[PDB]
């Protein structure tokens, strides 16, 4: 009773970094925010952030980045805005970021 079986579309290479997960939408601009217990851990952290901005965006120096620090008692609140061009460049930089830096809590979007 059945006589319908053929299909062919293969033709994806995967240019994009992708891992596969859905997209946040509201922003392209992301804020990454992080409680450490001394400014020191925020401002270390900023590094790989740095790091992981230049992967997902190229540019000259990267996306912008506006960071705030601000000096709690006992701990610090480090939450960086990153203004991406596109939304793909901010979406998959979150992926990354819950891949390399894993503990922003977890399902934060």
């Amino acid at each position: 009773m059945a006589m319908k079986d053929v299909v062919d579309k293969c033709s994806t290479k995967g240019c994009a970094i992708d891992i596969g997960t859905v997209i946040d939408n509201d922003n392209c601009t992301s804020k990454f925010s992080r409680f450490f217990a001394t400014r020191e851990e925020a401002e270390s952290f900023m590094t790989k952030l740095k790091e992981l901005a230049a992967a997902a965006s190229s540019a000259d120096e990267g996306a912008s980045v506006a960071y705030k620090i601000k000096d709690l008692e006992g701990q610090v609140e480090l939450d960086a805005a990153f203004t991406f061009s596109c939304q793909a460049e901010m979406i998959i930089f979150e992926l990354s970021l819950r891949s390399l830096a894993l503990e922003h809590h977890h399902h934060h979007h």
